[PDB]
């Protein structure tokens, strides 16, 4: 009974505030990615480099689009690889050709946004964790584990847990909700097509993610990055979004988090592009149609936001031309069309 005379951090918070703001898991987990903190020591990362860096990357870009592979490439990984050192030992550095090898600097470099977001953060009278948690200007409120809120949650997360994601399973720890200072006034509420949706990243960024809200994609960033676009970016399959939390056997929790995403009237694509935003023409967001998604005979609603319960079943959507996402997903460009609702903590059962 101590907290009736003394007023504590919840003790469920205080262990949610020391797991996202610990540096060494961040320099750990920079160190999987190549990231070399060694020579480049994430206290001493800024912003302007990060920029710098994607702007290397697009020069990258630029010559993987003129299918250029000599001295302009070679030039161009090297200044990429001088701006954000990594660590190869004694192999080649390998050149970055390839979509999915420009998406993976990319994330890095998101990556190490959040990381200088977080360590000036975690940088008186008051715990370090008391003033952590003020400092992400964000409320995070324990809910109950017998409240209805867990129960649909629970459901959201286990029902839209998709077949193809079969190397693990999610046990819902705790549950949050959020309140983020600014996004309920901001936010779209006009807008119809308000859905309940998942959104996952690596443990390294949700100090910057709480305190700064999600993001639109940095402007110096490669367009090719982004299959739709630089908007926000959230799914209606758990395991989609979870599969971007990149959880595994040696470090199995991780965060999820659920958005009110104002969608609106979507523009429906069947296939990657990256200009996506420019053919909104009024629409207000990019649904990517995959094979399988949730159906609406299976929807709920919480406050106001269309929850799309699974099970999954076929969508009746094919490209006659060749590669179909196997799930939805849907992207925003303003973030006002977001409100952060829930924060999970989860853990991945490999
Ligand atoms: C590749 C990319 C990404 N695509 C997603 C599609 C559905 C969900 C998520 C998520 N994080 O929950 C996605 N994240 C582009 C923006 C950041 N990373």
């Amino acid at each position: 009974t101590e907290n009736l005379y003394f007023q504590s951090m919840d003790l469920r918070v205080q262990e949610l505030i020391k797991l996202i703001c610990n540096v060494q898991a961040m320099e750990e987990m920079m160190m999987e990615m190549k990231y070399n903190t060694k020579k480049a020591p994430l206290g001493k990362l800024t912003v302007a480099q990060i920029k710098a860096g994607y702007q290397s990357l697009k020069k990258i870009e630029d010559c993987i689009r003129a299918g250029q592979h000599g001295r302009a490439l070679m030039e161009a990984c090297n200044e990429f690889y001088t701006r954000i050192p990594h660590d190869f030992g004694l192999r080649t550095p390998p050149l970055i050709r390839t979509q999915k090898e420009l998406s993976e600097k990319i994330q890095l470099l998101e990556a190490l946004g959040d990381i200088e977001i977080a360590i000036k953060l975690v940088k008186s009278p008051e715990h370090p964790l008391d003033q952590h948690y003020r400092n992400l200007h964000c409320a995070l409120r324990p809910l109950d584990h017998e409240s209805y809120e867990f129960k649909v949650i629970s459901q959201y997360l286990q029902s839209t847990h998709a077949p193809t994601h079969s190397d693990y399973t999610m046990t819902l720890l705790d549950l949050f909700e959020v309140e983020k200072d600014g996004e309920k006034e901001a936010f779209r509420e006009d807008l119809h097509n308000r859905m309940l949706l998942w959104h996952g990243s690596r443990m390294s960024n949700w100090v910057g993610i709480l305190s700064h809200g999600l993001r639109i994609a940095h402007p110096e960033a490669p367009i090719t990055g982004y299959m739709f676009g630089k908007g926000i970016y959230f799914a209606d399959m758990s395991s989609k979004s979870a599969n971007y939390c990149f959880a595994s056997r040696l470090k199995n929790t991780g965060l999820l988090l659920l958005s009110e995403v104002a969608l609106g009237q979507c523009n429906e694509l069947l296939e990657a592009n990256p200009k996506a935003e420019g053919l909104l023409q009024g629409k207000h967001s990019t649904k990517g149609l995959g094979k399988m998604a949730p159906s609406s005979a299976h929807f709920v609603t919480l406050n106001g936001s269309t929850v799309p319960l699974g099970p999954a079943s076929d969508t009746g959507i094919l490209n006659p031309d060749g590669y179909t996402l196997n799930y939805n997903e849907y992207i925003v460009y303003n973030p006002n069309q977001v409100r952060m609702r829930y924060l999970l903590k989860v853990q991945f059962n490999f």
